[PDB]
């Protein structure tokens, strides 16, 4: 049934630039959209100015968007929950304040909405596998494509997948999530794998992106970088026991080249910084999603015996010390090869 | 063998953008380089101020190079043979001027490397189709990948791929364009079909790129449009009997995601004058490949029964002036759909 589905109520825990995005996106499908916080005297801030001034400042909130720090009220009634806490911080929120929230879910029998990106250092895990833990499977879908937040906030025209093991469960959150004006449209896949893979990879890549335009090098070598960086995806999520059919679609290829080409982005520039000789010392000055990445990527690599190249590689730029210029010979040292990809059609 | 291989000389017919790039490239690996260019005047011009000052200006061409309007001389000795005339001249040269050419080539087995990008309007058939009425495949392979003239004419990074049935003809070409210096690498591939099919569709894509550029859309939209469009330049090549291998390769993907993102390309601008609401009358003024290859494009599509959604839409705003929002609306009207990709791993 492509027919859209409209909800009383839907929460969004975290308050950062996607989450707020997502919860405008959420302001036209759901009568009410609560947005948790955990600070309340920003939470004030926030609904007084109406207008996330914090992570997405310059977008004015939907007069049925609530941000709030009460967990308890902020689930209270929603049809659907999305997370977007950050990966270092979804294990502890779910100890110390999901008790009653995955009572409620499991309860009420809630979808729940991973759009929380990134490996978790102590287990190596990533978001939908770490909720995972506390939330059972049958209620769990991805969100994950080319959606910079700021076009998703205000409507501009974006795709995006729904993944869940059960595609029946991507479908219904795809009708959902996806807007009456079409500006937002879902596409669903079971690739969960794939998905939390390729979002968490895309900025290490990312990363590699900025080190080639500071190394001198152009627009022919980022469209490289895109392709041989996808193959890196594909191996590791075949290692993961993913199907792989996200990867050469919206939340692979899609937003692993959207995410390659943000030239203002800080994953970017903090390879464009590395690329042109300073130190990584240096450059902290700023938390890029690819830097705090790079390592748990490259320890569950190598305990997956998964080779990524360029991943392996920018790591040893980012905590090595290594020559951006040395790293770039040493993975054209491997000689002339071929493409690598298997057939499609026999 | 990752070993490169030097030759003495070698030939370029068709004295384009690319086409003299890749004269620069082969300008590393040949003692000589021909490029054949057929205005006599021009030729002098060019080799007096030692640059193609018609399609190549800026850049200075390696002493080892030389213009010339005489085929005869141009190939006579050649090692490697480039075709880089445009589509719609192909046959044309070869029935008129490639007798002797075809001859040496078959006589002394010279290899022939098809950088020809395009459509024939009157058989509907790819540039290396076309040479192979003339030539035996044996001989033939295709060059395609993101390589923008510029960036392959100074030097800087870029990955092609080199396409040939047989994939030791591919790695044999791949051992002569491969530069010393590694600042031009080749992946071996047998797709072909693939390749002449991502180079003629990624056009008329371009133009899609443009479109939703000029009717206010970001880069969300650009990221779903070649993500979806390389579909249907899987689909095609299905229908066409490519193995489809290059899809998602450097001559698919690679290629597309670039030329899609060239937003000083006729392709785009065309594109972006034609979401604003001008009519294509008033914008040519500029023949963009996109254009000239919407046409042959669609009906090869018909009359091999394959559907291209975004393809047709954009066919459709060029030769039947269809209203670009209007396109939009109906490519959306399919419905909520799943993202329609098969698992790779079981
Ligand atoms: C980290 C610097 C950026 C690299 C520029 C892109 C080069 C892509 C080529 C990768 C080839 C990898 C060989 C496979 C082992
Ligand atoms: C030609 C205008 C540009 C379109 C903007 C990109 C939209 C991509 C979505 C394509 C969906 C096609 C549905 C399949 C039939
Ligand atoms: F952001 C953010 N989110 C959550 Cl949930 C936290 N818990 C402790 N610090 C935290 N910071
Ligand atoms: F460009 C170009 N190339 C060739 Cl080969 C031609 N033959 C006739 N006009 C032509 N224009």
């Amino acid at each position: 049934k492509d027919e859209l589905l409209y909800l009383n109520k839907a929460v969004v825990f975290g308050s950062g630039a996607f989450g707020t995005a997502l919860a405008m996106v959420l302001s036209k499908k759901c009568r009410e959209v609560c947005v948790w916080h955990m600070n309340e005297e920003e939470v004030r801030l926030v609904n007084e100015k109406r207008e996330n001034v914090l992570f997405l400042k310059g977008v004015q909130l939907a007069s049925n968007i609530t941000f709030t720090s009460d967990v308890e009220k902020a689930y209270n009634g929603a049809e659907i929950i999305l997370f977007v806490i950050p990966t270092q911080f979804l294990r502890g929120f779910f100890e110390k304040s999901g008790g009653n929230l995955i009572a409620y879910a499991k309860e009420k029998q809630v979808p729940v909405l991973v759009c929380t990106k990134g490996i978790e250092r102590s287990t190596l895990k990533f978001p939908a596998e770490i909720i995972g833990e506390f939330l059972p499977s049958p209620l769990l879908s991805v969100l994950a494509g080319p959606s910079f937040a700021i076009e998703v906030a205000t409507g501009v025209f974006t795709c995006v997948s729904i993944a869940s093991a059960d595609i029946n469960v991507a479908r219904r959150l795809q009708r959902i999530m996806s807007t009456g004006d079409r500006s937002f449209v879902c596409w669903a896949t079971t690739d969960t794998v794939g998905c939390e893979v390729a979002s968490a990879v895309k900025n290490v890549l990312a990363i590699g992106s900025g080190v080639a335009n500071g190394l001198g090098m152009g627009l022919n070598a980022r469209a490289a970088l895109i392709m041989r960086g996808l193959l890196e995806i594909r191996d590791l999520t075949a290692a993961l026991g993913g199907d792989g059919s996200a990867v050469f679609g919206l939340a692979g290829l899609g937003d692993l080249q959207l995410t390659c080409s943000s030239e203002l982005s800080r994953n970017f520039t903090v390879g464009k910084k590395l690329g042109k000789g300073l130190p990584i010392e240096e450059i902290q000055r700023a938390v890029a999603e690819g830097v705090a990445t790079a390592d748990p990527l490259m320890r569950l690599a190598k305990q997956l015996k998964v080779k990524m190249p360029l991943c392996h590689q920018i790591y040893e730029i980012v905590y090595k010390k290594k020559n951006p210029r040395d790293a770039l010979a040493d993975l054209l040292s491997c000689g002339l090869q071929d493409e690598g990809l298997p057939p499609l059609f026999k």
